[PDB]
């Protein structure tokens, strides 16, 4: 009974969560998981910050309000080419990644690893943290709240 979450750097507290190497997480799941991080689904202006400050990814993930995909270089298998915050307007399917926002970390640039699941709580899942740079945190737990995500 394993999940793997693949975390990235955070930029002005903003952080790119990946369950189990797929598109798999729905919005009410989004919001539990974050919540196991002491975060919240970054606002727009939030992750407009972040891309400021240096962070794009290739995938689409909740923040409040929207399903997006962070650009900073044109990439045409990234967001059709587009920079900025890109918005997905048109999906028949619900299940993305997620964003994250932690206000307790840095303002800018913050690619040290996460080595801590702080406010997940008791559970029977092995929840294990996969950085970028392969190093893991892993802890027996659960963050999901609603029985229809699990
Ligand atoms: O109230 C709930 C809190 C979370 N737990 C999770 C769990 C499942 C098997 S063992 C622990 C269940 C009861």
């Amino acid at each position: 009974n394993q999940i793997d979450l693949n975390v990235t750097c955070r930029y002005a507290g903003v952080f790119h969560v990946e369950k189990n190497g797929r598109y798999s997480i729905s919005r009410t799941e989004a919001a539990d998981l974050c919540q196991a991080f002491n975060s919240t689904l970054p606002t727009m202006d939030q992750m407009k910050l972040a891309l400021s400050k240096g962070f794009e990814t290739c995938r689409y993930g909740f923040i409040e309000g929207n399903v997006v995909i962070p650009r900073i270089h044109p990439n045409a298998i990234c967001a059709a080419n587009h920079t900025g915050v890109y918005i997905l307007v048109t999906s028949n399917t619900s299940h993305y990644d997620t964003y994250c926002f932690n206000a307790s970390a840095p303002p800018e640039e913050d690619c040290t690893s996460v080595t801590d699941l702080p406010n997940s709580f008791d559970g029977p899942v092995t929840i294990t943290i996969v950085n970028r740079d392969g190093t893991r945190y892993s802890k027996k737990g659960e963050y999901r709240t609603h029985q229809e995500d699990i």
